[PDB]
């Protein structure tokens, strides 16, 4: 348990690049040099923006301990801290990136093999987190880690202490309500993000009138390439009664359907000239940037 | 099974630093480009010296695919290959290299525990190989990779298509190699490690090695060993193949000493070296080594 989450020396790991910054911190590619050896690991280093105190450390540990518990292949773990003036947070380096600047910058590349299967994903990872009891609370397509193009990881869950307006469902925005139901809200969000190849959602629209329109009854748009059928699913995440929207184990069984049979729910231009990679592009993959079981 | 092993073009990898030379090649560190897609993913590739022709490329890859298909935490997997004038394989990258360079570098810093383990793991990458009836040919503390300093992997095995001071005398004198031949090389593997990287019957021209096998003159002991450990050496480089320990019994014994280790050797400074605690064991496999056992 407490095994799980290493504690850093400001020593033993130095920032060399920034990646992006966001909401609560800025993330930086790093370097991992263990103690007493010549090798350089990378590592991906999240140093918060605000700094703290030693009591507010320990919420920070309580919540750190939680997120390094995590065991799922499709949720990311969280590895190490640093606590300081400033709180660095220590994960994975992950080449590929986010799966959004990843679908925006293959969205004339992407089949409809690979979006169901990511659509997939990330309801494994978020069922993960139900059973463990974890709501994710900013679940969105730049909260979902590419480890390989096959593989997609959930990243940035559980931060309560720690707004996504235009992912948040509405008994978030208006009375601070979290629950997993509310996560399938966010969940439908994502899937359109994937499905518009990156789309931004209600574009133009200020987040402060964001509720007014969710109460009128609108909702994101069916998006060019999804049929009828995954439309539906989207709208069923976005119902005004939390209860009533599915649940990620479904999701897991109807998006596992559509991909057996990928063509007959997307229709993307060029879907016959892409595929998943053969059993020889996985295993090499697998063999040198992915050997967790699944 | 044919799909274990990857073909590559030339267009879709780059050698970017020379790491060393091995058996037949000289083995660079290198990045994978997949195509379509924009990053670069660290590999190491040996490019064979002596170049081949399209008949002969087909050898290669008959042995190739064997390479290819071994599944074992201690056994290292050929990855790939690219057929081109001078044909190139491909593998993990082992930031951390060989075993052989990382226990001269850390001799002052490795405490008993370690070193029996890594005699564990590497009898079980053997046991692994002589399950699937390969013989190694070249087992040496040189082509003992360290994945982590907690987990080595056994490579360039089964090159059957010369390491005096590894072979087994049957093998110098009648070019007999079996997995008892193995044992005398894991037997001289062993000493590397216990001697912190000494260089075996260092002076003695290999010309004469096995004349000073035939009259019973074998590797001195160890300093840091105990008899109990130096005993085992000894009995994988008897004469006849047939009397020395076989894999599945390293194995045993020195995972029973590895549960005592401070029992069966004797290093000054043991007390203060010891193996990660499950928190840095941890953090090691999530960073670079996600793989089961
Ligand atoms: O580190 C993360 N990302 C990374 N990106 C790149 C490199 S590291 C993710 C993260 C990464 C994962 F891999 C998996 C889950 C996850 O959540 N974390 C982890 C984390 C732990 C604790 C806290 C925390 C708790 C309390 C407080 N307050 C309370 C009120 N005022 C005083 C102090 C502030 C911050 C935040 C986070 C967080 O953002
Ligand atoms: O690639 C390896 N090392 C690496 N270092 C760094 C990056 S890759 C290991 C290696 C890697 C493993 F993962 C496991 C075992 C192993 O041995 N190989 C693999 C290999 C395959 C084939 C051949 C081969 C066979 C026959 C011929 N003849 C045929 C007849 N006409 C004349 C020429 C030439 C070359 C050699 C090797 C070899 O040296
Ligand atoms: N382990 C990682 N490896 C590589 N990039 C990462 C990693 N973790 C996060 N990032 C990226 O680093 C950038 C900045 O991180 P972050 O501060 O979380 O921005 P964000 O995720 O887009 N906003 P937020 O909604 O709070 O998560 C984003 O592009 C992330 O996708
Ligand atoms: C120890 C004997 C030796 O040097 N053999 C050479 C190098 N080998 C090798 N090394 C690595 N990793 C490595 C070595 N160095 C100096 N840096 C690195 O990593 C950046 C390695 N990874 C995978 N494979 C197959 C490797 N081989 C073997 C001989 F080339
Ligand atoms: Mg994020």
């Amino acid at each position: 348990n407490q095994a799980l989450l290493r504690i850093l020396k400001e020593t033993e790991f130095k920032k060399i690049k920034v990646l992006g910054s966001g909401a609560f911190g800025t993330v930086y590619k790093g370097l991992w040099i263990p103690e007493g050896e010549k090798v350089k690991i990378p590592v991906a280093i999240k140093e918060l923006r605000e700094a703290t105190s030693p009591k507010a450390n320990k919420e920070i540990l309580d919540e750190a301990y939680v997120m390094a518990s995590v065991d799922n292949p499709h949720v990311c773990r969280l590895l190490g801290i640093c606590l300081t003036s400033t709180v660095q947070l220590i994960m994975q380096l992950m080449p590929f990136g986010c799966l959004l600047d990843y679908v925006r910058e293959h969205k004339d590349n992407i089949g409809s093999q690979y979006l169901l299967n990511w659509c997939v994903q990330i309801a494994k990872g978020m069922n993960y987190l139900e059973d463990r009891r974890l709501v994710h609370r900013d679940l969105a397509a730049r909260n979902v880690l590419v480890k390989t193009p096959q593989h997609v990881k959930i990243t940035d869950f559980g931060l309560a202490k720690l707004v996504p307006i235009k992912w948040m469902a509405l008994e978030s925005i208006l009375h601070r309500i979290y629950t997993h139901q509310s996560d399938v809200w966010s969940y439908g969000v994502t899937v359109w993000e994937l499905m518009t190849f990156g789309s931004k959602p209600y574009d133009g629209i200020p987040a402060s009138e964001i509720s007014s329109i969710l109460e009128k009854g609108e909702r994101l748009p069916q998006p060019p390439i999804c049929t009828i059928d995954v439309y539906m699913i989207m709208r069923k995440c976005w119902m005004i009664d939390a209860d009533s929207r599915p649940k990620f184990r479904e999701l897991i069984i109807e998006f596992s359907k559509m991909a057996r049979d990928p063509q007959r729910y997307l229709v993307i231009q060029g879907d016959e000239r892409m595929h998943l990679p053969s059993p020889t592009d996985s295993n090499f993959y697998r063999a040198l940037m992915d050997e967790e079981d699944m």
